[PDB]
């Protein structure tokens, strides 16, 4: 409806009614539910909610299916004074009912397609449940695998983040402004807001710090990239920034999120954010909290209290100003009126059961496919990988038959539909013998079993792997490593004298260095999700080709973190021509450089890069074309990623060795050759400088080519001149 | 001599003589030196060093003995041509010939005395051996203990620093405005300028980055504190504070420590820092690394050509003023004034061999009551501890008869002069009985020497430890365990079903659990220095009692770093009430607490304490005087450490759960009683805001009186109302 409309609504609105449309509640807190009523009566009492409260609430949170959310919206509207509807909203993190892999395993493929195809069939799907937001993408940068929650970034680089948070952002939502059209399309909601990935000592909700520089050069560029591209909500962090919760800083609200990066949307809290602000010890009293929020510009309270049971006393004693509240309520009815809600509450269901677009077959080629672009092939000591049809394999370990391959953050995913490895492998593999152990043991009947197998079969797939829950939201581990006993299985299978290929499946990275050392192939399978087994299979097998490249550094042990590739120089760098010296940046115990480093990843397929002839000289404000010829050079087809860095060598701030700008990952056939362009603007050659201006200076840069941050080859460019 | 007369001679010197007034060198690159002169023309021409450089050099570094001065001193007082004499400085930090124990020790003492102690013999010797100015107090805030220069801070608390900081540059300089007519006391250099200990991944010259905010609330106040106290000179650090290297950073050096800390003698570079700007990438060549220094405010060049060569162009082009360079000169030359340098350059030696004042016994005597103050008592299950002297003693480890007692920064002392734990142990205890092992090794032959000996024997006193070469500059540990073969050596001797105490010394934090659940004492003696095998002695025999406390958190596990008692609550608190559940700040798979928190340690006696009727309310300003009634309550003499925590429960600024803001070390007989007071002035209340103001705001705030951090009485004060 028109603008004017919406306006009309908020000037009849009383009081009451603006403050209960900034609160989210659980869809058995409402009337028309049909799942978890039992949880309604004890849980509305103490909340001490009212039907005022539950009549005039905005938003849901979690409905359950179609059906939860037909009934619920069906009972609200028959009681709701104006006939605003409800906004419902949901975590659809990397899938709906076809899970995908999780995002830090999208990240490794390195595939902007990839990402906006797995954000569009979520969407599909989701709308086709009845929801309208998703709170998804999470684009925390991350450099601390101990951290449960690097399984939802897409990992250590600013840049890559950022594109693969547009794409993510472009596949939910389409062309956002219609959004009260294409109902297969759902509102995005950028998290966590902000830096909460820097997470101290990778403690889930601990405090965060960095200088203000830093929060712009690395850890606010993905948040932006994905606000300009056009997401239509935002969501606060747990954690502090500088000193402050981000829930009622109003410097990071206001002036950052509001005022540079121009965000007009609805600001929501994080799972009751806005009542924590009191733990953290910046406000004394619910009363408090909501003032503080509400300043900073937090529009939707979820699942909390203090907005409903404070906001009224505030703006009558003149604490508040009323037109605070109206902006809220303002921006809640605009992203309702952005979504169709006021012609059509129900988007698009209530005549339109749409059962059949879930869990589609070409949704479930489609993770799949994802799968297989995302997993990253670490080790292949002799060509071991692929494996032929006819290979007789010992399949063992955790991992062998558990059905927990679909991710953390699989809110809607059943397990029952997902591919295990063993069922992936017997559909491609005619003699496999399987012996299952548990996550955490290693017992002598174990070892009889295992041996038994081994030795009836010519190779063995050892599945390893952590369950989800030790990773996710509050799952994080002082040290990163797979429990004991499946190294000691690893170690143990290696005895056997058979070639051993490690399938490792996983949320974060782990110390693999004894993995690595204990057989002769190793694949990264992350969780890839519904497709598990059949993405493992064809690996494996070569039906498909491994193309994916690490998206973070694996440490060589859990005290080395942080450890990432776009680090600072030092004053005292170790070089090649300094190894062996006391008086340089080195650990004793360890190498400075990461076990596996950022944009590393194998292939069955060997290729050749070509950069073309580059200028020696660029104007200020000028972008560098870089042309690159790739070659498959090998009998078998796969794809590359092409990845280009940047290096200002000499600047006002101490800048970092590399940094990525640019990427494409390149399909190649059998000595098939192509050539691909990119442009680094001058954005590319800038940064944050002491007093926090976006500055380009005239100076040397080095562009580095190549397949990984270490496999490159590098240019010289001297920037200066005029400005275009 | 007068003002006057020290312009007059800064406007007598050429350009080339007040350039060369900014280098320090070390000795053999002088004529005169009566060491190392072999490596004199060789390093002369790799520096590009001429007789005209060398005849005006401003300062040596690094002096071997008092012949080396008086005979560097005499033929450069020859050549100089108006007669200003070399300032030599020197690495004195726990001692110089009678070494001391190691700062972090001197930390666990909470001992201001036994500090200014340490301190005025250091500066008695060195003094004697020709030395004016200690690069010490280090003052770096430390949280992360694989950076091996934790060793030379007292530890993770701002108060503990900035009182000991305090109290050692009193040792070292007396009454700073004497210091041309004390002689045996000498210049106190502050060091690292600023933030060095904060060191990322605890990685040797690594990124440093912190919010402003930060910097001033944790990382400034100990340095701010010594400079206050008058320490002459300050020291930059190698790494970068926000970006910028600290050594050329005008912010850090010209603003905050010129400007706000009103520090007004000599900036010198720590070594080679000023070049080393390049490698950071904040300079393109030597000439803008002098550029950048100067404009810093670097005085002193610390054995690097950036000034020598490139000044005299920068100030010919009109690059550089002339200005600053005078003003440099005139500061080399105050400090120079300062220690009487113009009425006698020999600082007291010419005419006066004081090799009488170096090692004497009764400074010997001092280091063994450091020793004794600074261990610290951190299991003793059953009363194992005291050992009668009649106890027959299995002594066996690594650490049985090693001479590696004195600790890291140890430049002028010597193993011969020191007590290994042998030596002490049969000085005390008629029989002992002694296997010697490896650091890194556990050998079946050493099993059957142990077992034997423990089978002789009534009492097993396990010798474990760090070599000191595993720590301070540049022994950067990934994880914080003794070799593995000495955790083996605890579990096997354990094994033999004898009372174990162990005797552990190190330089950092260890992962101690392994230890402490593998005997029955644990006894933390760090390095003690000269007399660390009586030190070790008199503990266990009870002739002194335990009664250090720790001055840095003990971290279950590497990953658990950084762990500190002064954290943030965070968002989600583990409670009592909600320990258990999945949604609180967490580890899965070890406790949020450190093994052994800040100010924890055990003692031969048992004290109680009483804290007088506090005030349930304050004005703003207002200081808070704390009165605490003390007994022994045991038959053992002893000392016990009374701390006072303050909290800030709500505020503007996420403020820490605990900070210490006096301590007070108070020793009794058995059965005696006292009294002390303390003021927590309204400065103890304030803290830094989002704005950088030093604010003082009403409220809530919890003071904590007790032993620990954690066995602590706790009371409420509401601060508000009008200002003093
Ligand atoms: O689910 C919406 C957003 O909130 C958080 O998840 C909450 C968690 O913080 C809370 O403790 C539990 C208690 O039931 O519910 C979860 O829903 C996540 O941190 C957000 O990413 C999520 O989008
Ligand atoms: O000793 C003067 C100051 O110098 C640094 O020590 C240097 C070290 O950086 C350098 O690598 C070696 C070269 O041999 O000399 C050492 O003396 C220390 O970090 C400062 O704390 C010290 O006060
Ligand atoms: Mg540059
Ligand atoms: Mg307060």
């Amino acid at each position: 409806m028109e603008q004017e409309k919406v306006q009309e609504l908020v000037s009849q609105m009383t009081l009451d009614e603006k403050i209960a449309q900034c609160l989210q509640l659980s869809p058995f807190l409402f009337k028309g539910t049909n799942k978890n009523a039992e949880l309604t009566g004890p849980l509305l009492q103490e909340m001490k909610l009212t039907d005022a409260h539950t009549e005039n609430a905005g938003s849901v949170l979690g409905s359950s299916s179609a059906l939860d959310m037909i009934g619920i919206q069906e009972a609200y509207l028959k009681t709701n004074r104006l006939g605003i509807p409800l906004v419902f909203m949901a975590d659809v993190i990397h899938g709906y009912k076809t899970v995908f892999p999780i995002p830090l395993a999208l990240g490794c493929s390195f595939d902007r397609e990839t990402v906006r195809v797995m954000a569009e069939v979520s969407a599909l799907e989701a709308t086709a449940d009845g929801h309208h937001v998703t709170f998804s993408p999470m684009l925390d940068l991350v450099r601390d695998p101990r951290w449960g929650r690097v399984m939802e970034s897409t990992g250590e680089d600013p840049f890559l983040n950022s594109e693969l948070g547009k794409a993510m952002v472009d596949g939910y939502q389409g062309d956002a402004s219609k959004l009260n059209e294409n109902l297969e399309q759902m509102a995005a909601c950028v998290k966590h807001f902000a830096a909460y990935g820097a997470a101290e000592a990778g403690l889930e909700y601990n405090t965060v710090n960095m200088s203000t520089r830093e929060l712009y050069q690395n850890y606010l560029p993905a948040y932006n990239a994905a606000i300009q591209a056009g997401a239509k909500l935002v969501m606060t962090a747990f954690n502090v920034v500088d000193g402050i919760p981000a829930t009622m800083n109003k410097w990071l609200n206001r002036d950052v999120l509001r005022g540079e990066m121009e965000f007009d949307g609805v600001l929501i809290s994080a799972w009751g954010a806005v009542a924590e602000v009191i733990n953290h010890g910046t406000a004394r009293n619910p009363k408090e909290a909501a003032q503080f929020s509400m300043e900073a510009g937090v529009d939707l309270e979820m699942m909390t209290t203090c907005y409903i049971h404070e906001l009224k006393g505030l703006i009558e004693e003149g604490k508040l100003s009323e037109n605070l509240l109206d902006e809220a309520v303002l921006r809640m009815l605009n992203l309702k009126n952005d979504l169709g809600l006021f012609e059509d509450p129900y988007r698009g269901l209530k005549n339109n059961d749409r059962t059949k677009d879930i869990l589609t077959d070409e949704s479930r080629g489609k993770a799949r496919a994802a799968g297989v672009e995302s997993a990253v092939l670490l080790e292949n000591k002799s060509r071991l990988l692929p494996l032929a049809k006819e290979a007789k394999i010992a399949l063992v370990g955790p991992l062998a038959t558990s059905p927990d391959i679909l991710g953390g953050w699989n809110v809607y995913g059943e397990e029952k539909d997902g591919i295990n490895v063993e069922t992936g492998l017997r559909e491609v593999f005619e003699t496999v013998e399987v012996v299952s152990t548990e996550y955490t043991e290693l017992s002598e009947e174990d070892k009889v079993a295992v041996k038994a197998a081994v030795q009836n079969m010519d190779v063995v797939v050892l599945a390893l792997g952590e369950k989800n829950e030790w990773g996710g939201e509050a799952g994080s581990l002082a040290t990163i490593r797979l429990p004991e006993a499946q190294y000691q299985l690893a170690k143990f299978v290696q005895t056997l004298g058979k070639p051993v290929v490690i399938t490792l499946f996983n949320g974060r990275p782990l110390e693999v260095k004894e993995l690595a050392e204990s057989s002769d192939a190793l694949l990264e399978l992350w969780f890839p999700g519904t497709e598990a087994g059949r993405v493992t299979a064809d690996l494996l097998s070569g039906a498909s080709n491994p193309s994916g490249k690490l998206s973070m550094s694996f440490p060589q042990t859990t005290g080395q973190i942080p450890v990432y590739y776009n680090h600072l120089r030092t004053g005292r760098p170790q070089t090649p021509e300094n190894k062996g010296e006391r008086y340089v940046s080195h650990y004793l115990d360890i190498p400075n450089e990461p076990f596996y480093p950022f944009g590393y990843g194998k292939s069955y397929s060997e290729f050749e890069l070509k950069t073309s002839s580059l200028p020696k000289e660029l104007n200020l404000g000028e972008s560098l074309h870089v042309e690159v010829t790739i070659k498959n050079i090998s009998d078998i087809a796969g794809k590359e990623v092409i990845q280009v860095y940047l290096q200002d060598v000499t600047a006002s701030i101490s800048r970092p060795v590399k940094e990525l700008k640019a990427f494409e990952k390149v399909a190649l056939q059998a000595g098939e050759e192509k050539t691909v362009t990119f442009e680094l603007t001058s954005e590319a050659f800038s940064f944050y400088n002491h007093q926090l201006e976006k500055v380009q200076e005239p100076g040397l840069h080095r562009v580095f080519v190549g397949t990984s941050s270490e496999d490159v080859d590098v240019f010289e460019v001297e920037v200066g001149g005029y400005v275009l």
